[PDB]
């Protein structure tokens, strides 16, 4: 009955139940998908969080900066899904940028070591995961990553904006590689969502009026979006990622779908 | 379990069983939608074409330049679907440009009367169909128009390129109106498909260069698309339109979804 | 030694001494250009206004909707500039939209007759003027038109936004034709300037909240521009046009240069 | 008389007399500018090369990955130009990418260490040069970097495409900081030019595919550019950079000017 009936899908990036990846996983499961999950660092917490999903799925450790984790990933996925089976979908929902690279911290004062780490995790890892997983993906498959529209500069997002610009470019080359396997590669550019990264990384770097200034972001985004925007609701974004993982967008690759309430199409 | 089960959808633009609109109607019916079709000019002929669809659907006359057809449209649709019921979707799959505006005919020699006619039918009509139909659309509903990426100039498409550019802009303003109703408005920028218009209009205006240009279009597009492109197969485009008509892209509006094999994301 | 020393340049669009074209003309003559001016409708007024320029230039009548004017234009310019001389530059600084297509007047209520007149004058005439003048332009020549970034929808600009979208597309096709003559074609997307068109057309259609709403546009453009924006100063825009008329951007064609304080590059 | 008469301009990125920076330097001196040059590593040979410019100019060592070099840069330039004098122009004409990041080497096989070096040099350094030099730049001044349009993926350019996508994003935030000083920041996206990096980095990484790949690049570019394109001629690009360094584009910042024959505005 489900949009993703029978499909085996790897989903990275769950840390809490407000994670975009959590809702992607939840919707994908409501739609009949069989999941393999990956988690970073706080595996015990992640285990407890994933207990809240509609169906239990194996959790595999993946630090995208750890070459050993990347080299063993496909083997460990095959152990979880069974020999002779392959993935139909992969979700990259991963990002990091040091505090120096965000908020009210002067753009010029972020050392390259920090920026590099951020670009490693948030951009290059999209290609790493594709490298690791394409060899175990079925024709008609779909790789999806999460974006935040970086076409224009803005307060606060700072070097993460630069990392997203890189990610968009990486996705276009991932499409070229993926196409050899009959696999699509796309990004979903989401509007703002109240996640752990929002409050701890972005909010943490904004200093004092962070609470009110995020409320400004919500109000302004919902005003610009012709159909409105709810920062408390990741479901519209999760649904969009599932549309891309499905058979219903079979001719879209190297591309970006905007799940932002149409805010990026309006100036005011 | 159909993607569009229960949905009432108006589909304009069928003229042959190669029409992008025809495959849109076919796929939508396969997925449980209940359709109303609109046709232009030769309605007796169109009815024999629509007879080839999987299921019966009422066929309505609509010339988008005819003010009376537009003023009566919502009432005629309401009769077709039953008083009390509203539309969940609307598909604009219509375009025209006079020969002077196309092909090897010099760009400078198209009189404005001819360009204006093409822009009326191909761009302005997206707004006039939205005006007529929004008052009989449900929240969560979806308006979708057909686009051919006009961001760059090219041989042969000439003034139709300009009409498409206008249409993309018209779509962003329709989104502002549609949102007041909880309705989304998007275009699908399709790759090249073997349809009547490509033959009679584009081919016709290319004269002796039609063959070489159409061949280059078939193979060049496939070459550039990372997942490839079958110009003889409208299904991938029709599926993309159904995705937009569905509940699975609920946060996208005023936007363009590219069902072109990824070709627009690659230079070579 | 002036930027445009010895260049023969046609400049359209002067109506008042606040007109963008007036400032283009002044800066161009300050830089050694020999001008021919074209005016519409109010020829006695334009003659008077142009008496304020650094040098007296011949003024020719041109209503871009008048086929006879267009058909006789090259002949009339050749008279103004001398037989055996050709133009080095052409400036299109022309636009119109009926009130129904602007301001607080509902988008859906603008009749196509109104929209078509707006598009004729604002977009199609860029090609009309190129058709007329390219046969009397020197290699290395430059055609420049005035744009307002229409990539996103916005309040008030309405159907003019659609006309500018069309204009951008027209410019790319003009470039194809102009290249056959060794001539470049480009647009300058300017930020908001206090001109007759701004007060009469835009402010006129904004109703009672107009003078203040226009002030709020200034405030927001200036805030978004990393280098600020002064709506009272056309000179930075005129300078940019002069740069495109000069020999200093010889590799730029089919393109758009933004003289907008950089506001389009920033989200907030 | 000269376009840049009286201006003091720093030009980085000279490595051979085919360097785009060499032609920028030459044209700038021809136009009355006083230069300070920076070079990397091979300073003995760079000095030999700059002795062939029309005018004498101080040459300073700058490795952009060297923190000590950047920390001391403003003081060294001040020594070169005289205390109390400031720079009106800065040209960043610097890029690097390891071979593994380029050509026919598999996109997925580039280790992050290699990509990170390329991004540091090719993108981050645009920000570090701005950080170092803005304190000694005059209001009305101009920072210009060199781009190659990375909006679409393509053969061979591989991870350098990613670095350019990052660089474009960096330029937009540099614009925010530069505007506090009354300074503009922009990129010139150049068409392809035969330089040391083309030969050694791009051509070297293509191997047996270099001939065919570069022929198609060159043929396609000249075909698409409405005014044509000559890969052997850096002067149009050098002129465009000088236009940006001048007073003639005073309202453009955070932006990208294309010196590419108009190629990017045309599909074919
Ligand atoms: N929250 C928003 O408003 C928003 C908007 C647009 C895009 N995004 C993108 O959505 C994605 C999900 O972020 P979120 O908002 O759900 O935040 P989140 O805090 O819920 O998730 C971020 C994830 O990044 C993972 N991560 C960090 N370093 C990692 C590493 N080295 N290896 C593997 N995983 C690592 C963390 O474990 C965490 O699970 C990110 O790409 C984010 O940039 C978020
Ligand atoms: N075929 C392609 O390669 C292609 C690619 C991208 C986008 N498109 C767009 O797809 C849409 C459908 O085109 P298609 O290729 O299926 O061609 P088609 O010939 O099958 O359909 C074109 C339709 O336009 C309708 N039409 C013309 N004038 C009309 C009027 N006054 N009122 C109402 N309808 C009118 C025709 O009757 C016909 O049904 C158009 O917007 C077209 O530009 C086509
Ligand atoms: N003022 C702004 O904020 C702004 C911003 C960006 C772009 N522009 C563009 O700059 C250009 C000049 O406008 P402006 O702001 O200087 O206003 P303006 O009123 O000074 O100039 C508009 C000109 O258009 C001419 N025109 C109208 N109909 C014509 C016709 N049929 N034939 C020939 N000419 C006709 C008018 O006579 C007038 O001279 C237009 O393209 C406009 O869209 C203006
Ligand atoms: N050649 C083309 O077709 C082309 C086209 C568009 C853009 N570009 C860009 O133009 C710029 C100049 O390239 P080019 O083609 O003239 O090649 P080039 O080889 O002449 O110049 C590249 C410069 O980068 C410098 N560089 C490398 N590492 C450095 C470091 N650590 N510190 C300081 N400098 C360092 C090199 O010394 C060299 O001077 C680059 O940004 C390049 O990406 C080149
Ligand atoms: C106020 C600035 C506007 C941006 C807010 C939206 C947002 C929130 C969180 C996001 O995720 C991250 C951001 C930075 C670093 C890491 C992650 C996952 C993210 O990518 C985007
Ligand atoms: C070089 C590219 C030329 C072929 C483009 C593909 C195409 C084919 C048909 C299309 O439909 C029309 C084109 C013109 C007029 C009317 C219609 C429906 C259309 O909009 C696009
Ligand atoms: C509030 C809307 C956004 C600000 C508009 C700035 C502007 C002002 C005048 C312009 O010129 C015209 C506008 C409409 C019709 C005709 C012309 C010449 C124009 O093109 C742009
Ligand atoms: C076939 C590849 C596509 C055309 C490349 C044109 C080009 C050539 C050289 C360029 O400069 C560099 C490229 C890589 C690394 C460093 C530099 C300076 C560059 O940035 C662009």
């Amino acid at each position: 009955t489900g949009l993703l009936d029978g499909k085996r899908i790897l989903v990275s990036g769950i840390i809490t139940d407000s994670s975009i990846a959590f809702h992607i996983a939840r919707v994908a499961q409501e739609q009949g998908a069989q999941l393999v999950l990956t988690g970073f660092d706080r595996l015990r917490l992640i285990q407890r969080i994933t207990d809240r999903l509609p169906a239990k799925a194996p959790l595999l450790e993946l630090d995208v900066q750890n070459e050993e984790h990347l080299a063993s990933l496909a083997g460990r996925v095959t152990e979880a899904i069974g020999a002779g089976n392959k993935l139909d979908g992969v979700v990259h929902s991963i990002g990091f940028m040091p505090q120096t690279g965000m908020g009210i911290n002067p753009f010029f004062d972020a050392p390259y070591a920090d920026v590099s780490k951020g670009i490693h995790i948030s951009a290059y890892s999209y290609a790493s995961m594709a490298k690791a997983l394409l060899p175990i993906m079925n024709p008609g498959g779909s790789i999806v990553g999460m974006d935040f529209d970086p076409s224009r500069a803005m307060p606060a997002y700072n070097w993460m904006t630069v990392a997203k610009s890189a990610l968009e470019s990486v996705n276009r080359f991932v499409a070229r590689e993926a196409g050899k396997y009959g696999v699509r590669s796309n990004l979903v550019a989401a509007g703002p969502i109240r996640t752990l990264a929002m409050s701890a990384i972005v909010g943490g770097a904004l200093g004092e009026e962070a609470g009110a200034q995020i409320q400004l972001l919500e109000e302004g985004w919902d005003q610009r979006a012709p159909i409105g925007w709810n920062m408390k609701d990741a479901t519209p974004v999760a649904k969009t990622v599932c549309a891309l993982l499905s058979d219903w967008l079979p001719a879209t690759t190297g591309d970006i779908i905007y799940a932002d309430g149409g805010a990026h199409t309006q100036l005011l």
